[PDB]
């Protein structure tokens, strides 16, 4: 009886594990676009991803995730917000079995079809697992996806989902370009939080672009033909994998924008 979303053992039955849960900076928020405060002192900001390694793709029961070579400064997030380097490790999504849900940021309480997290740990830490462990350990780009037109840069991603389609399994899943999945604008809002997962720890700067980005019906539908089941179990279509909006308490959304 680990977590995950179903009725059962779904984001509100985390807190008897996780008791952070209920914490003073948890994720995801509503971002309330009146309330956010424009800082002028953020800076832009760096996504370099023109030397990203990625590897693997895998299915781990919740999500997928592709991860990338974080041995070397290759694919790197800093300014914004954030001092000093970041290292990206691995992306994944959070979807619903409908558009219109699935996102776990809302923007003055609207649900996005699904939301994209690019995620990247603070090298002066040396390892995920430490980084995990402190309060600017972790920073997450968070990308809203809406259904319109196809991404061209995510067909690679979702062709590949056929392969990993149970609990445990993985497909090699090199030279996969993350700059693909991208808005035009890196304008964004800024917060202190959490993962969204357990554990639940809150070690996170959320960085949370603005400007959507388009991928079509037939793209979110192949994300909705996975399963959390491993093999030659129960189907459970994996669908609804999001945390909703969790309280804001003290703290403050700033934008990059004006
Ligand atoms: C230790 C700790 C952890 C992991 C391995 C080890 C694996 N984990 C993640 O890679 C992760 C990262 C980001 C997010 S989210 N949804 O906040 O972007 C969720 C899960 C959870 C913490
Ligand atoms: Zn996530």
């Amino acid at each position: 009886h680990h977590w995950g979303y179903g009725k059962h053992n779904g984001p509100e039955h985390w807190h008897k594990d996780f008791p952070i849960a209920k914490g003073e900076r948890q994720s995801p928020v509503d971002i309330d676009t009146h309330t956010a405060k424009y800082d002028p002192s953020l800076k832009p900001l760096s996504v370099s991803y023109d030397q990203a390694t990625s590897l693997r793709i895998l299915n781990n029961g919740h999500a997928f995730n592709v991860e990338f070579d974080d041995s070397q400064d290759k694919a790197v997030l800093k300014g914004g917000p954030l001092d000093g380097t970041y290292r990206l490790i691995q992306f994944h999504f959070h979807w619903g079995s409908l558009d219109g849900q699935g996102s776990e940021h809302t923007v003055d309480k609207k649900k996005y079809a699904a939301e994209l997290h690019l995620v990247h740990w603070n090298t002066k830490y040396g390892d995920f697992g430490k980084a995990v462990q402190q309060p600017d350990g972790l920073a997450v780009l968070g990308i809203f996806l809406k259904v319109g037109s196809a991404k061209p840069g995510l067909q690679k991603v979702v062709d590949v989902l056929d392969s990993i389609k149970t609990k445990g399994k993985s497909a090699d899943f090199t030279n996969f370009d993350p700059r693909g999945l991208l808005p035009e604008s890196l304008d964004y809002w800024t917060y202190p939080g959490s993962l969204t997962t357990p554990p639940l720890l809150e070690c996170v700067t959320w960085i949370v672009l603005k400007e959507p980005i388009s991928v079509s019906s037939e793209q979110v539908l192949k994300f909705r033909k996975l399963n959390f089941n491993g093999e030659g179990e129960p189907e459970e279509l994996m669908v609804d994998n999001w945390r909703p909006a969790q309280p804001l308490k003290n703290r403050q959304i700033k934008a990059s924008f004006k």
